[PDB]
């Protein structure tokens, strides 16, 4: 675009509405735009005498030229510099005050609710909050005044558009459409990148961030981006001009950024002695907009929050691996390169290009392998990264601390660096900050760690906005507020479940299945049909059947040892529940019912898998949801074979199910004092995150109507205090929940060769998982029926057991 320069910034210095091209800019962006007006520099960046207010400048006269004033007219005016109370009238700096409970908004009059200034820190590691704390005293007394979280999980990749943008809108990169800090779409044709002109275009950011949702609802926003040749003592300055400004001009939301301490990061890694400085800057920084909000009497009105992007791990270009070394036609290839890999055909006129051919030569190829190859749709559905034509079909998943490259030539034609992220998003080193401090934040309180994905709807529920429609849980972050806390209400079951009786005569069913388990006491004959009818259910069900959430046709099965929503339409159960306690035996399947499977007198014929399916596909094997080995008895095992607890799995699959079922679920039990399991299928064959309807099924068993699960999930639920078995358990729960791919080989697994003891556990945690994203998998809503408040359940169907030392 051409633009006019020739005009002037005479009083419009940061001003909030950007004018159009070809009239000349002076907002906080006109830099980055190559488009401020001639007077721009002269007027709105003034730098004479610096930033802070000497002994001497005390009472001046007014000098316009001046960066900032120590004149007595400057509080009016909103622009003395943040220390003139301190230094010209004997105030204290702001972190010299003892912390005070702020139990109310203290506010000037005028200010129709607090406002929220969200002060952003690129880089700004985890463990800099404890490792930097003596030379961060500002940071420091926020952190220990209000609320703060040990860390705070960023999304994947762990770079900084795809987070800033997360922070503001509440959605995963694959919703909100930046995926990376470099992107083609194909639909476009178009390319965006860190430098030039093209991420500029408004076509690259979907969704609905935080500053459209307050101009939309009436709340006015400062501008969120700042150009990096501003100064910070000129953004904070220009911050605290904005909160001057008349009631019906002034913003409510604010942000600040600082590209440190990410910029050093890079140059020095996470805890290079270089890295001191950084940090005492940007907390002289934070010290300089409290001391100013504390000249407005704005200290005890505003909310402040504190967050930062994502880490910073050690990287150095020692630790690069070269797709050269592994593939022939490497000049076939574009490359997304560095602490992530994206893979796509050079030229869409190449009909040679084959992806099977390129994971395969990328599959555990060198012993001590950095990176592993996948699929996107087969990425750990905790990453949430696939459904974004951006995002290539080939991703390579690069361990900590390296990186690749598509040749060595591409490392010294652009060592110097020594830190880097955008790793898997359960890397500690990748984990950053957060701090809330305000009347609307608690007291001196300690949170768990959450992801950035929820910070969107309480930004929203701090300035009264209705978030747009997003990733979070609204109400999962409740406990870090005082007030404006939002009682959401459990979604409606939608479809009720049918209660099957004995229905149906043994003769009736033509499934190809045996069982050798005709052996007939009138004892135990009443206590059959009491734990047919659901007399053990207090036991194996202990927070309420799931809820439904979408029109289906189902059915619950209650059995001694475990219960059902079985699915008529998917011929197999939605889940299967059952509880394991401390002291429960393993056994194994007798001989004689290695193959048995049972027809279920409750279940129709033509509502009903049948084992002639599995022996006609040569690719297709079945298991069961209730695990046999855990019978708590001979005569409870048949149970266990009915057709009804029965699911299609690959060979290689059953390696990976049954040492979990056979070994891993009573090593919890024993652990965790008892627990409950609900295992189910999931379906998502165009990997949106979604349940899939069954028009979206793909693949089913041979000859059959029985669809494939594309994943296996199971949440295991017991008491925070162990000292409580998982049946009887009158606080807090503790859970652990998975999402293991259903996949025909183990080629994930590069130790599969080995005992299951080896490699299947190690899978497993990778494919850790929310109980929150087996609710999108499946629509079922989990843990209706508990004595806990519904926001501390939110927070528990949140949590990710990332298991990290
Ligand atoms: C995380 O939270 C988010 C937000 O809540 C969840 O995402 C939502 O999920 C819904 C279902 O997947 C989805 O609703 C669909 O969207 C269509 C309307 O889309 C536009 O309008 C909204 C509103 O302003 C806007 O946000 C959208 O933004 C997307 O697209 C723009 C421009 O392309 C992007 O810049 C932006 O980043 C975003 O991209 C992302 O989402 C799209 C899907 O919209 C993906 O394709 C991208 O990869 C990326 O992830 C849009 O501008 C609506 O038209 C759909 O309705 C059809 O579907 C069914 C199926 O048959 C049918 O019954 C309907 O009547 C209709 O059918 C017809 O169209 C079909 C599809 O073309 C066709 O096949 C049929 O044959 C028919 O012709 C549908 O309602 C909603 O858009 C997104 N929103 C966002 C912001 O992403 C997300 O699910 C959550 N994730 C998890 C894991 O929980
Ligand atoms: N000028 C710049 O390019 C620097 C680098 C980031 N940026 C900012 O000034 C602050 O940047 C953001 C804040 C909020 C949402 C965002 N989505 S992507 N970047 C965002
Ligand atoms: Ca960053
Ligand atoms: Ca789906
Ligand atoms: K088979
Ligand atoms: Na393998
Ligand atoms: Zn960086």
């Amino acid at each position: 675009p051409w633009t006019a320069t020739s005009g002037s910034c005479k009083g419009r210095c940061f001003e909030l509405q950007e004018v159009g091209p070809p009239d000349c800019r002076c907002d906080n962006l006109c830099k980055s735009y190559s488009s401020c007006c001639h007077d721009f520099d002269e007027l709105c960046l003034k730098t004479a005498r610096g930033w802070e207010c000497t002994k001497d400048r005390c009472g001046e006269v007014r000098n316009e030229e001046n960066a900032c004033h120590c004149s007595e007219d400057c509080l009016s005016r909103g622009d003395c510099c943040t220390n003139y109370q301190v230094v010209c009238k004997g105030e204290s700096h702001w972190v010299d005050d003892d912390c005070e409970e702020i139990k109310v908004p203290e506010c000037p009059a005028g200010f129709v609710r607090p406002p929220l200034i969200i002060f952003s820190v690129d880089g700004f590691r985890a463990s800099y909050m404890k490792k930097g704390s003596k030379v961060m005293p500002n940071i420091e007394k926020l952190r220990s005044c209000g609320t703060h979280a040990p860390y705070m999980r960023p999304v994947y990749p762990t770079k900084t558009f795809p987070n800033l943008y997360t922070l503001a809108t509440g959605l995963y990169p694959e919703s909100h459409g930046i995926v990376g800090n470099s992107m083609y779409d194909p639909v476009f044709d178009a390319s965006f990148h860190l430098r030039g002109r093209e991420k500029f275009n408004h076509r690259w950011w979907g969704g609905q961030p935080l500053w459209i949702t307050a101009t939309k609802q009436g709340v006015r926003a400062g501008t969120f981006f700042w150009s990096v040749s501003i100064p910070h003592e000129r953004r904070i300055l220009t911050i605290l001009q904005w909160l001057s400004l008349p009631d019906n001009e002034r913003p409510s939301v604010y942000a600040f950024y600082s590209e440190q301490p990410d910029f050093s990061g890079h140059k020095y890694g996470p805890f290079g002695p270089e890295m001191t400085n950084p940090l005492r800057e940007i907390d002289k920084t934070v010290g300089q907009l409290m001391d100013g909000l504390k000249q407005l009497r704005l200290h005890r009105c505003v909310n402040v929050i504190f967050v930062g992007d994502h880490g910073m791990e050690d990287v150095t270009c020692d630790r690069t691996e070269f797709l050269s070394n592994y593939l022939t036609n490497v000049d076939d290839i574009t490359l997304v390169p560095g602490t992530l890999g994206r893979i796509r055909a050079k030229s869409i006129n190449n009909s040679k290009y084959d992806p099977k051919t390129i994971i395969a030569a990328l599959t555990c190829k060198k012993p001590d392998q950095h990176f592993k190859p996948y699929m996107k749709q087969h990425l750990p559905k905790r990453l949430h990264y696939a459904n974004n034509r951006r995002i290539e079909d080939i991703h390579l998943l690069v361990d900590r601390r390296w990186h690749v490259a598509r040749k060595p030539l591409d490392v010294y034609k652009k060592c110097f660096f020594q830190g880097d992220h955008g790793f898997d998003n359960k890397v500690n080193s990748m984990q950053t900050v957060f701090v809330g401090y305000g009347p609307t934040f608690k007291y001196r309180t300690k949170v768990p760690p959450f992801e950035n994905i929820e910070l969107y709807n309480v930004m929203c529920d701090l300035l009264g906005l209705k978030p747009a429609p997003n990733n979070g849980t609204h109400g999962s972050l409740n406990h870090l507020l005082r007030t404006n806390t939002f009682r959401p209400t459990m979604p409606d079951e939608v479809s009720r479940p049918n209660y099957p009786g004995i229905m149906y005569l043994q003769s009736e069913f033509d499934l190809g299945c045996t069982c050798d388990d005709k052996v007939e006491n009138k004892l135990e004959e009443l206590n059959k049909r009491l734990h047919t009818k659901g007399s053990t259910k207090e036991r194996h069900l202990l927070y309420g059947r799931p809820a439904v959430l979408y029109r289906t046709s189902y059915d619950i099965l209650y059995h001694t040892d475990f219960e059902s929503g079985y699915s008529e339409i998917f011929l197999m159960p939605l889940w299967t529940s059952y509880t394991i306690s401390k002291q429960a035996e393993v056994s194994s399947i007798p001989e004689h019912l290695t193959n048995c499977v049972r027809p279920d007198v409750r279940v129709s014929p033509g509502f009903s898998q049948n084992c002639l399916a599995y022996k006609n596909d040569k690719q297709m094997s079945y298991g069961f949801l209730f695990p046999p080995y855990l019978s708590s008895s001979p005569e409870a095992k048949y149970d266990a074979f009915l057709v009804t607890n029965m699911v299609p799995m690959y060979p290689a699959f059953k390696r990976v199910w049954a040492y979990f079922q056979r070994v891993l679920v009573k090593k919890y039990a024993s652990e965790r004092n008892g627990v409950n399991v609900i295992s189910g299928p999931i379906f998502d064959y165009n990997y949106d995150g979604l349940r899939d309807t069954e028009d979206e099924i793909k693949q089913y068993v041979e000859g059959s109507s029985i669809p494939v699960p594309t994943h296996y999930y199971s949440i295991i639920t017991s008491c925070l205090d162990f000292t409580q078995p998982a049946d009887k358990c009158d606080g807090p729960l503790s859970v652990s929940s998975f999402i293991l791919p259903h996949r025909p080989d183990n080629d994930e697994s590069c130790n599969s060769s080995e005992d299951e003891s080896k490699w299947v556990e190690e899978l497993m945690k990778m494919h850790t998982a929310r109980v929150r994203d087996i609710e999108h998998l499946t629509g079922l809503d989990f843990y209706r029926k508990t004595s806990r408040s519904y926001s501390e359940i939110l927070t528990l169907k949140t949590y990710l057991h990332t298991y990290e030392s």
